[PDB]
């Protein structure tokens, strides 16, 4: 009920959809002129953010203190305009619920919300071949082209979605002390 | 874009949560105190309306003119609240579209919003063993707890959702002349 409103206000104020040379995906803007994508979309110098080339600044791959794979690129663009700061609506740490809402926006699927359930922290998980952490788990979406969806509780953003197989979904856990 | 938007005032308004022996249905009220399910949801003399026991003064599974089944339930509530009439919002024939909505609302789907893609007039299908007539066939949905449905365009409600395999979804179209 609620989950759903809090999904659409932020997807209208901070997601757009991203076109890189490996696909189309959500991206979610953060602050400033930091947005995330999944690892795999890896974007280049320039991107295509809502039908317009945007330039990439720079592109972090995500990995833990010991180097492991959290299948994460926070991207700056080169763009004026600044995101609305949703740094507070961010989860501080991996979060398990009973029920979430994972919001999709491409051309391909506009204005796509999935209600996804039980939220469990998976943790490990070998996803497509590359071992990677800090992995949330759900059941029932999973097709090509949901990639970067944003997983989301009432008031809080979890995860980034980032892989799948058969009726199980996995978002990539997306903690507060990523930004800065 | 508008789909969306559409089709979210539309839910908001119109739809509600239904329980039956058989299952959970998101179900349309049309008009006065009559409202649609998928034939197979076979209400009784009572339902569960979003979480209240309301009566059902009559229930009508409509076939057309040789009897083919078309997988619709009129269903007369004994309810004194009237819907929104959006009778004016119904195709007056099968539709088919490049983009459409389908929105699904119960308990364990709620607020969902899904873009079904191109939408075409498959016609006569056998569903569930049941000979069945004004089919419209989209790709990418399909799982139980899904029907009744609401297919949508901006502007327009197209059908109800009533089955499925594999990556196939079919609605029976909701036709304007349905109604009276
Ligand atoms: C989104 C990005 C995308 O579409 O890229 C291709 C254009 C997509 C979403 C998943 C596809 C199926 N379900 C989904 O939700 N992500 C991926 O395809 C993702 C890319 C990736 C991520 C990390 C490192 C490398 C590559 N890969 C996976 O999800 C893979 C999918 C896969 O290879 O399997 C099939 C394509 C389904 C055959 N999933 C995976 O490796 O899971 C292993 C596994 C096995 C059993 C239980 C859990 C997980
Ligand atoms: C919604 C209602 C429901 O959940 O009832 C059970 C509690 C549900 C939605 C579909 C399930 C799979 N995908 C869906 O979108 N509807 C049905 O289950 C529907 C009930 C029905 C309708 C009309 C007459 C009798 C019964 N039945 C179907 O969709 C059947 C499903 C089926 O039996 O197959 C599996 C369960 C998937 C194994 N679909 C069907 O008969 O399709 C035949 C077919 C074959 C190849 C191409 C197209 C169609």
């Amino acid at each position: 009920g609620p989950a759903f409103e809090f999904a659409v206000a932020m997807m209208k104020r901070n997601s757009s959809t991203v076109k890189t040379e490996y696909g189309e995906f959500t991206m979610l803007g953060i602050y400033d002129r930091w947005a995330v994508l999944p690892r795999h979309a890896k974007p280049g110098p320039t991107i295509l953010m809502n039908d317009q080339e945007v330039g990439v600044l720079d592109a972090k791959e995500l990995v833990d203190k010991d180097g492991a794979n959290l299948e994460l690129t926070l991207l700056k663009l080169n763009r004026n305009e600044k995101f609305r700061d949703i740094r507070g609506f961010l989860a501080k740490e991996e979060v398990e619920v009973n029920e979430a809402v994972l919001a999709i926006n491409t051309s391909k699927f506009p204005n796509m919300y999935i209600p996804v359930g039980q939220v469990t922290e998976y943790g490990f998980l070998y996803l497509g071949g590359t071992p990677t952490k800090r992995m949330l788990m759900y059941n029932f979406p999973t097709r090509a082209g949901q990639c970067g969806g944003v997983l989301m509780s009432t008031g809080k953003v979890l995860g980034i979605h980032v892989g799948g197989n058969g009726h199980q979904g996995f978002s990539a856990a997306l903690l507060k002390h990523y930004f800065n």
